[PDB]
């Protein structure tokens, strides 16, 4: 059974929230989960999810502060994915293999007494992000454009970044975040290929790094290499980890929502610190024996596909009582043999070339 989340937004904060679908100004609104009942911000999110009928939005909580112990949510329409499901499987795929990860569950929504239907709901990378998993405290930074590369590059400017923490946007930060940012990024580019080894270690969690390449080659988000992703520093072990966000266009679709014809991702992935990575020996047998144990446990058409069926049974009876979905039940239907066949293809492509590791 979905939770059922009762949303109110005062007519006059709607007509408010409507006028500029662009904004990123929220309003108040309240929600109603069972019998508890929270003051809210609210606010429309994302990019061109924002064109649908079926709104995406940002959850803030005002009072109670926290709703299972976090301060804001995203719900997300997942309508450009006619399974609703690839986002929610991706990240706890990479949870599976030992990413850190948002979780995420599937609601069912009513806004002033409408139904607008299924929704994802995702967990903010926060502060509370870290509490929840007893993480120690540190740095959290979003990966927000083309400048969020590992490169010392900028390549609108075709020269070196003016600031080598360009790219991200500090969402939980201290007065040594930049420092910490930029050294990282100048000593993933700036160690040789002899200091790699010893060195990159001291600044970035590797054996974290390669898996999440892992779950990138596997999940095949073909823009996760320098977008979708956080960065979080640890301050305890001084080190960086990638968590990755926004994973619907993945297990066999594109961001368009086209089936992958012959379209693939090499094992090797991109961007430049994955490149320096792979040019040490350690390192390419590290992941090279991820990889094999990523194919050896998670990515198997007979432990993914229950989550997939599990998924999907959850939420279909609701997808008939969604207002925007009600009517492609069979195209939903479809889905899971589309994800069932992109394991297997997905599977022959990553193990056919693992000797380009060796
Ligand atoms: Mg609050
Ligand atoms: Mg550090
Ligand atoms: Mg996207
Ligand atoms: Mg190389």
């Amino acid at each position: 059974m979905l939770p059922s989340y009762d949303f109110f937004i005062h007519p006059m904060n709607l007509v408010e929230l409507k006028k500029d679908i662009w904004s990123d100004s929220p309003v108040p609104a309240k929600l109603t989960y069972g019998k508890k009942k929270y003051d809210i911000d609210i606010v429309y999110r994302g990019a061109h999810i924002r064109e649908f009928e079926k709104k995406s939005y940002h959850v803030m909580f005002y009072k109670p502060k926290k709703f299972q112990g976090a301060k804001e949510f995203h719900l997300n329409s997942e309508f450009m994915d006619p399974s609703l499901i690839r986002n929610k499987l991706s990240l706890d795929f990479f949870h599976d293999i030992g990413v850190l990860s948002p979780k995420s569950q599937h609601v069912f929504i009513k806004i002033n007494g409408q139904i607008q239907g299924v929704y994802l709901q995702l967990e903010s990378v926060d502060e509370n992000f870290l509490k929840n998993r007893g993480l120690p405290s540190g740095s959290i930074y979003y990966a927000i454009d083309d400048d969020a590369n590992f490169s010392l590059m900028s390549e609108r400017d075709k020269d070196v970044k003016t600031e080598l923490f360009a790219g991200y946007e500090f969402k939980y930060s201290n007065e040594n975040s930049e420092e910490q940012l930029s050294e990282f990024v100048f000593q993933a580019n700036a160690l040789s290929r002899e200091a790699y080894e010893k060195e990159i270690g001291k600044f970035l969690h590797v054996d974290k790094y390669l898996r999440w390449l892992a779950g990138v080659i596997f999940t095949q988000n073909f823009d996760g290499f320098v977008h979708n992703y956080a960065l979080y520093h640890n301050d305890e072990t001084n080190l960086f980890e990638v968590i990755p966000w926004d994973y619907d266009a993945t297990w066999g679709r594109d961001v368009q929502g086209r089936p992958l014809n012959h379209e693939y991702i090499r094992i090797q992935g991109y961007n430049t610190l994955s490149a320096r990575l792979l040019d040490i020996p350690i390192f390419r047998k590290q992941y090279r024996s991820i990889l094999e144990e990523i194919l050896a446990e998670q990515f198997t058409v007979s432990f993914m596909m229950p989550k997939v069926e599990s998924l999907c049974e959850s939420i279909r009876p609701y997808l008939l009582q969604d207002p925007y979905m009600k009517e492609k039940l069979e195209t939903f239907d479809q889905e899971a043999d589309m994800i069932e066949e992109y394991i297997n293809k997905r599977r022959k492509y990553i193990q056919d070339h693992l000797h380009e590791l060796d």
